[PDB]
């Protein structure tokens, strides 16, 4: 029975990954604590867990930390993609469009009302209400937050004016803990605006914003337009069975009807675990996770094929 913790973005998927795993390997299971990428790398580096789930790969300072943790180099192994929804709560509004620049101004607090003309210019077919916007952010160390702020940096033509990384840089709104804390609260706070992985926005039945793009597109999240994006992501950088991905192309696409806000969730593991028994259970799960465990179709986005012979080969090399 493995132990693991980390990103909440991969929490609904992991329920399927573990179930598939407990079927694949009868008598074996996995314990996942969904607590944020921040808590995922720290607990892995502290020799608390067997692998860690994180939407950001290790920085060079954490990579060394994991090397001492491991006695061997640590690998960033991506197993699922998470589209990042911009969820909102406006009664009778099922049709919202938002672009990078006005989505930056909302989350950095420059825009405080829903019928603000930047919001209204993008929404020509209906009148916005004169009511206040309630931004909801993540209060803990978060990979959804890192990726989402990087999208805002890339796609907002400077309107964001803030940094990225695992803590929210907006200076607006209120926090909640984990992807479940913000989806639940947004649903519960009228006027609310937040950012969630696709699975959380669905199971709470939150309206999701259509994102106006650099390409002259106006896409909803769907299978075809997330993949479209995912297509230009490179399984380079890493050297490597360390499949660190480059997704910088995601946030300013040129091919329309591509949906620009997408993260990948990594399992962070030891190339060689000090212990034989650990490195064997971690590889099984990950053989399964990338194998039968990759249906999705609903809440997440399965790993595409050009990446898979690289990934099957790196999971086959664990310990």
């Amino acid at each position: 029975t493995l132990k693991a913790s980390g990103s909440t973005a991969q929490a609904n998927a992991m329920t399927r990954f573990v179930n598939v795993f407990e079927q694949a390997c009868p008598g074996q299971t996995l314990n996942y604590t969904a607590n944020g990428s921040g808590a995922g790398i720290s607990e892995f580096n502290g020799n608390q867990t067997d692998f860690g789930g994180s939407d950001v790969p290790l920085s060079k300072d954490e990579a060394a930390a994991a090397q001492r943790r491991c006695g061997s180099p640590a690998w960033n192994l991506p197993v699922v993609f998470g589209p990042i929804a911009v969820t909102y709560n406006l009664n009778s509004v099922s049709s919202l469009n938002l672009d990078g620049p006005t989505l930056a101004k909302i989350f950095n607090g420059s825009i405080t009302q829903w019928n603000n003309p930047a919001i209204q210019a993008l929404n020509r077919d209906f009148t916005l209400p004169g009511e206040r916007i309630h931004v909801v952010f993540r209060s803990d160390e978060s990979g959804t937050t890192d990726n989402f702020q990087r999208y805002l940096q890339a796609a907002s033509n400077g309107a964001w004016g803030k940094g990225a990384g695992k803590s929210f840089q907006g200076g607006v709104g209120e926090g909640a803990r984990g992807n479940d804390g913000t989806s639940a609260a947004a649903k519960n706070t009228p006027g609310s605006i937040t950012y969630n992985e696709w699975s959380f926005a669905q199971a709470q039945h939150l309206t999701m914003a259509n994102i106006v793009t650099s390409a002259g597109g106006d896409p909803v999240a769907i299978t075809i337009d997330s993949v479209g994006q995912t297509i230009a992501g490179a399984t380079i950088s890493g050297v490597g069975n360390d499949l660190v991905l480059d997704t910088d192309s995601f946030y300013r696409p040129k091919r329309p009807g591509s949906y620009p806000i997408v993260l990948a969730t990594y399992e962070i593991v030891c190339s060689k675990y000090p212990d034989s028994q650990v490195g064997t259970a971690v590889k099984a799960f990950l053989q399964s996770t990338i194998g039968a465990g990759q249906s999705g179709l609903g809440d997440n986005g399965y790993i595409p094929i050009p990446d898979e012979f690289k990934s099957r080969l790196s999971t086959a090399v664990n310990a």
